[PDB]
């Protein structure tokens, strides 16, 4: 048992480090952001470069809260596979209706995030007027790299939590 | 025991008058929905109009207005601080957005329809908050019965 102790808390390091680098590149992506958008409002007209920003930080909100509705679904799922193997009695309805409004709040969420890829798409278009083939490709790359490096994020997060709550105990 | 005597009959009167409260806030409550439902079909109206006239583009966009709308607002009552602020700047946009729709209709549309279509944004959202309210007060005074009652 002794030697989980270590093991663990050398790959909870190796985590730790992944999640500055995984920072580092969040600042990369910002400051490009930041270029991105100096770029567009010295183009575009007030009303779209609006519409652009709006478009990005709605992305930040919606992925967001998308990703923690996913999570907490996953714990409240997962926390029923685990408990119908063991025995307590009431508390698996809570549990249920819980999962059902958290279903609710996902599919919203996730209605929201479709909006924002036909947003994503009226961005591009009216940015593709005025932009250059290098800047529309530095603008695709900075969202997409936006989504998924908040949500690796996240997820390196749950995993050294969960190892730090797995050798509390 | 005579001030037992009195608290027993102020506590026993002002259980009957929460009561009659809560009563009038489920009256309010189901009359409510009724102008949900009214506002809905209206909504249906703007939107087959809208629909009729309007580019496939164009359209996309108020429907998803609409569409974010109810979402956004549910959202900021649900958690009325990061995800409240989120909440409060995807309002805004959401304002702002609604000047976009709206300035991308009033060409297209008439004088009374443009109407039809502010007021059904004004009563989608002031019917939500006003049915949050509602569940607040309920809520509150049914607790406020079930301290007194005991």
């Amino acid at each position: 048992k002794q030697e989980l102790i270590e093991s663990i808390s050398r790959k909870l390091q190796v985590l730790r480090e992944a999640r500055e680098s995984l920072l580092e590149d969040v600042q990369a992506n910002t400051v490009l952001g930041a270029e991105v958008e100096a770029i567009v409002k010295g183009v575009c007209k007030p009303s779209e470069f609006d519409k652009f920003r709006m478009f990005i930080g709605d992305l930040d909100k919606v992925v967001n809260l998308l990703l923690s509705l996913s999570g907490r679904l996953a714990r409240v799922e997962n926390a029923l596979n685990n408990l119908d193997d063991g025995a307590s009695p009431g508390d698996r309805q809570s549990l249920l209706e819980k999962q059902r409004v958290l279903i609710q709040q996902h599919e919203d969420a996730k209605e929201l995030k479709e909006n924002l890829d036909r947003r994503e798409r009226i961005v591009f278009d009216i940015l593709a007027n005025y932009l250059s083939e290098e800047s529309l490709a530095d603008y695709e790359h900075f969202v997409k790299m936006k989504s998924a490096l908040i949500i690796e994020q996240r997820e390196l997060e749950d995993k050294i939590h969960l190892g730090e709550e797995q050798l509390k105990c």
